[PDB]
């Protein structure tokens, strides 16, 4: 399949994304690191990304995940889930069985299969930050290792999020890698520490 653009784009409305500040303890879920831009996470365990925008965007406007492989030999293969995850039925009734990201506590999200490209996404509309709050946060869920054998095979991978219009043109884009893997703490921290030393 044609590789979808992962060019970050702030586009008009300034658009960022934003991720909480987490540790490395052994225990934890979901934990970003800044210095490599990459998500360590566990299987289907929430990811919150938050969006960040200068200017609000107009009504209509949605939000898509998507993920690529990021090394250039896998980029034109379709991310999926592995044979074994898409049979174990463990949907929550919306998501297909062989998507990787979902969007958990989200009564408007829609899961694409694009009918030419065979890429997945997942969508919500973009809904402004609430009183008080400064930006929209969307709970993500990662439903496969990078382990996986049939899946991702141990292949990195980006999720490029992009802010779009009803009909699909482009508002903004970003991205960051993610590693689904047993133990996020201590991959965060051996990855930093062999970027550091
Ligand atoms: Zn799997």
């Amino acid at each position: 399949s044609s590789v979808p653009s992962q060019k970050t784009y702030q586009g008009s409305h300034g658009f960022r994304l934003g991720f909480l500040h987490s540790g490395t303890a052994k225990s934890v879920t979901c934990t970003y690191s800044p210095a490599l831009n990459k998500m360590f996470c566990q299987l289907a365990k929430t990811c919150p990304v938050q969006l960040w925008v200068d200017s609000t965007p107009p009504p209509g406007t949605r939000v898509r995940a998507m993920a690529i492989y990021k090394q250039s030999q896998h980029m034109t293969e379709v991310v999926r889930r592995c044979p074994h995850h898409e049979r174990c039925s463990d949907s929550d009734g919306l998501a297909p069985p062989q998507h990787l990201i979902r969007v958990e506590g989200n009564l408007r999200v829609e899961y694409l299969d694009d009918r030419n490209t065979f890429r997945h996404s997942v969508v919500v509309p973009y809904e402004p930050p609430e009183v008080g709050s400064d930006c929209t946060t969307i709970h993500y869920n990662y439903m496969c290792n990078s382990s996986c054998m049939g899946g991702m095979n141990r292949r990195p991978i980006l999720t490029i999020i992009t802010l779009e219009d009803s009909s699909g043109n482009l508002l903004g884009r970003n991205s960051f890698e993610v590693r689904v893997c047993a133990c996020p703490g201590r991959d965060r921290r051996t990855e930093e520490e062999n970027l550091r030393k």
